[PDB]
């Protein structure tokens, strides 16, 4: 029952422990209270009556937004994104392109607004602050964290950009986790638009800021000694618009190539497999029968377990977007398989993370232009950061899994 | 009647004297033959019979150009162009991405060509040549007046890029005013895609030239000294189309940001005006209340003066292409208010133009690369080089309702 | 009957010998071969049983790598690439932009992922290495030859760029008429999806390595002597498909401006025609009495060679991608002329190449970059380069019209 889930949790740690890069430097009180504000934010918003009203009432002011960004993409689609399009395409009316992508842009620009106003700035000092004075982590980190629950691995950093060249390999590190084991906001409304449960995606990022510096500080503990704009809001949107435009674009032509390059491996292994007596071997199974376990770990039943790690897997060995496209038909009546409501969340805490080893190239070139003589160290702890960024998710998808 | 147009131009003109930097140091030459040119071309093409039928005759002729243009559109979205899309989808039949977005590609890769075949050049060398000769104004930053009635705002001083660096403070703001005051080719005839009747669009365009001349002269008159390629067409069409493609997906990605941002914005009025007694506040009631005695002032009657202040107003807070966006409706017999013909004219001169906010970020970027040590001087005479651009749109609109 | 397709063969040597930079350095021994090993290999996969069933066999495995891609692109657009288009819009139902467009950022992935494997590398050592011990041609350009027949006219020269700044004036000159001479694997894709016999395509391909070295190794002999990575496949899948959207978006880009550039001039040649009483006269008529006697030469029939004409001639003042948009209605039931099966091979075969004038920008920007010294000579070569890039399409069109 709760039993199985409490050992994930111990599982998940073990391994973080297994693979620190000191275990006598670990600070108790960093990562004892890391997992523990995990644990309690989980248990807050998941479970207590109020704590559940606070994040349905975020999620369906997220989801007001998103609504009122759609006006924008109406205006120039036209009846491509209307209700006609059911009523002669059936399912395929549904443009991914016109639907899904012209939400990255719209967020892209408000968040970018909210960072004019400094109202971005006023809510990662609060969150910010109470980490560092909780964990006893350092300012730049702390603050870092915080960011990366709004924003993505590479614009989170930016509010702490003078300390980066000269911060720790124990505060970089922590730096890089942060934006593995989170995501975007732009992203979030998209994936919110394909019809992943808000609810979970507010949680998992929330979360992303404890358990990224949980399992930052346990694979790499601080052993050294740390230290310590847009013309008119106009402008802002303006910028924010172009950057979720070269955002979009990039994802979009990323869906389009993975999936036909998947859709060409299965090809391939249904005549590979066939050589073995297994004709119907696909790139599902392959990830569905290695990844079970693991699903079955965080809290997926038995006859689920392999279901489940189909997305997991697809998410690690390629990115959280390409898993969520497979994984949002599971979350309408026309799924193949009937998933249970527990099932349905672990996964989707599971995927809500940049954890893969994609991330690292694009933290060499964002992360890595804020200290060009850091990309050394960047491209060396990258590895380990993705599997810190993966457990982070793991965990949250363990916490999750437990009070559901 | 005619009194309140001509009191609505002293007006104006009051305004950029009290706003000059020098009025002792005004030309009256210059600002006097300036304000006389426009006005006679404004009674040249909107009231004397022949100066009406070149109008008409340079606007068909841009009509058939914007014709043959959609013949290429037309081979890549196939179908979505055609009209069975409106016996489908009924008036959301026509799909703005790819109605209006590719005219800016075709346009942009004409006028490459039209400047590599040395057609453009010619043209501008006349009308720049009989600006400098009637109004006193130097040779380069008439030449880039003259070129600020086809092409951009950062595309226009191209033609004497070399004598930019070293023109003295009011010159470079005329050519900072001749820019923000006019428009570009390329939105020109998307704007006319739209509804715009293009009659207004190239009398406008025109009239931006002495129009531009007039307000910076005006707001910044001559205090000191003044002195004085592609490899084939086939290259310079495909350098066009580059250059349109880059600047159409910054449009469309722009008026999905603005637009659903606006829409977030009506959301947030609506329940804070709710706390006045007012939860049918919106932005357009703000900048129709604000901007009321503006459009009531340049000609348009009071039952009307309010409606046309919502495209007025977003054309200033905002950019002109989100406000004829919202305007092109009005344009059509679905329109919610029936206006004059009058004052269908008078908001499509008030709306022609490149003045905002932003588009001083966009003379820091494309004019400031020209003239690299003069970003100061363009970052301090902006905010003035866009009231001297808003007071031409106006001036042009007053002129043309006077002669209707 | 085969007797003017051996005169065409001679013509075409012919010309080159007549522009050959030295006609007494011209080693029989390598272009004898080179046009030994072309006529060689298109007899072996157009008339030997064999090559036909190994050329048919390439062919259907790429005809189902597409099908694959398609995957991807019927995600993201959904319904607008299903069948339901054709009930809907009939033959318009077929959107280029959805359809075509998609491809190149698919195949673009895909060879960046066999790059990463090191398949094409080893692909190229063989067929390059074949080349250079039969020819005599240099290393480096041979490389350069072999990895034409796959990607483009920038990205084959990558496989020996150390070897290029430091390479002879007659290796420059092959190693710009191997691309040429050739297209890319991503708008091949891009052209079989439009009708385009795929057994056309690979074909030419591989027929423009020796075909490529000939007429360099004919217009400009060697009289010199010659010498002689993405972190993981999931990042060169991300690279190679951001690299194809740029080249999908300005492909597009240049179809919406030049065919409607062409639609501008049809307009003006209708009116300038109509005073010399050719009221009907058009630029496929220009380029079809102009191109006949070209046409007519390599093994067009006398009463299509007019037709034919239209297509070669729009490829060469154009592109390929531009003549291949007009000439892919005629491979259709909807055809307005009715060619013979010889006759839509041989223009399938004198389009097959990037043989024009505005590649030489692209080979002095791409190329160019590679030996920032030598752009001097690109350009000086450009010309000459072009042209034996067009002979190479015409001889590989002769050949292919022999063997049919
Ligand atoms: C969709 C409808 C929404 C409606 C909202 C209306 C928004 C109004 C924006 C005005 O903001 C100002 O714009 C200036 C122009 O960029 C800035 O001056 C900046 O730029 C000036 C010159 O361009 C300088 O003089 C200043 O020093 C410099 O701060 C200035 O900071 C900023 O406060
Ligand atoms: C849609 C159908 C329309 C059909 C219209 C046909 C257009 C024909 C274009 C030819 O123009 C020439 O192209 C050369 C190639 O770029 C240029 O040479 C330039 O480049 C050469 C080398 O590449 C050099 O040798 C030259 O010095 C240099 O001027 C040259 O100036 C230019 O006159
Ligand atoms: C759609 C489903 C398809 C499923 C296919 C699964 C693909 C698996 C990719 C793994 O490849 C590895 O990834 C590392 C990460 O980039 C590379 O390390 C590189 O980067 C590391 C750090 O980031 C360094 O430690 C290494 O030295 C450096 O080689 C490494 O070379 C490479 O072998
Ligand atoms: N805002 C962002 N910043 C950085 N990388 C991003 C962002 N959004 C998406 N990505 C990348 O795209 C992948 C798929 O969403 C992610 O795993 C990440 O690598
Ligand atoms: N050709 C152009 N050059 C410069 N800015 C442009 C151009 N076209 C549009 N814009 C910008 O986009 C806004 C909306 O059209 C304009 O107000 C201006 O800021
Ligand atoms: N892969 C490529 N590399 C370089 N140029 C290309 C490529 N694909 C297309 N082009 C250019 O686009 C034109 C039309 O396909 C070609 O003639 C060539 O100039
Ligand atoms: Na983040
Ligand atoms: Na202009
Ligand atoms: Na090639």
């Amino acid at each position: 029952s709760l039993f199985m889930s409490c050992c994930g949790m111990a599982v998940l740690l073990g391994i973080a422990v297994l693979l620190s890069s000191n275990r006598k430097a670990i600070n108790l009180r960093t990562v004892g209270g890391a997992f523990a504000i995990q644990f309690s934010l989980g248990a807050f918003i998941l479970y207590v009556p109020w704590g559940q009203e606070l994040l349905r009432g975020f999620s369906d002011a997220v989801s007001n937004v998103i609504n009122y960004g759609n006006d924008g993409t109406s205006f120039l689609f036209g009846g491509l994104v209307s209700g006609k399009m059911f009523e002669v395409f059936g399912g395929g009316g549904f443009i991914f392109a016109f639907r899904v992508l012209p939400t990255l842009i719209f967020f892209s620009a408000l968040i970018s607004v909210l960072y004019y106003l400094g109202v971005m700035q006023w809510v990662i000092r609060i969150l910010g602050g109470g980490l560092q004075k909780a964990l006893g982590t350092s300012r730049a980190e702390s603050m870092s964290a915080a960011a990366n629950i709004f924003v993505g691995q590479t614009e989170a950093p930016l509010v702490v950009r003078p300390f980066v060249p000269k911060m720790t390999q124990s505060e970089l590190f922590a730096v890089m986790c942060g934006g593995l084991a989170s995501i975007a906001g732009g992203v979030l409304a998209g994936y919110a638009s394909m019809g992943v449960k808000i609810e979970y995606l507010v949680a998992a990022s929330f979360m992303a800021a404890p358990g990224g510096l949980l399992f930052a500080k346990l694979m790499m503990p601080e052993t050294e000694k740390p230290q310590d704009k847009p013309a008119n809001v106009i402008d802002a949107a303006a910028g924010g618009a172009s950057a979720g435009l070269q955002l979009a674009l990039n994802v979009g032509a990323m869906l389009i190539a993975f999936i036909g390059l998947i859709a060409l491996i299965n090809g391939m292994l249904g005549g590979i497999g066939g050589w073995f007596g297994m004709p119907e071997l696909k790139l599902e199974m392959l990830l569905g029968w290695l990844f079970a376990p693991l699903a079955f770990l965080i809290g997926v039943p038995w006859n689920e377990a392999t279901v489940a790690g189909e997305f997991i897997g697809l998410k690690t060995v390629a990115n959280e977007f390409v898993a969520y496209s497979q994984f949002a038909p599971y979350l309408t009546e026309a799924a193949p398989v009937v998933l249970s409501e527990k099932t349905k969340a672990i996964i989707s805490f599971a995927l809500c993370g940049f954890a893969n080893l994609s991330s690292i190239a694009i933290l060499l070139g964002g992360l890595g232009s804020l200290a060009p003589k850091r990309r050394g160290d960047i491209a060396r702890m990258g590895v380990k950061a993705v599997i810190a960024g993966t457990l982070s998710n793991l965990m949250a998808a363990t916490i999750a899994g437990f009070f559901l």
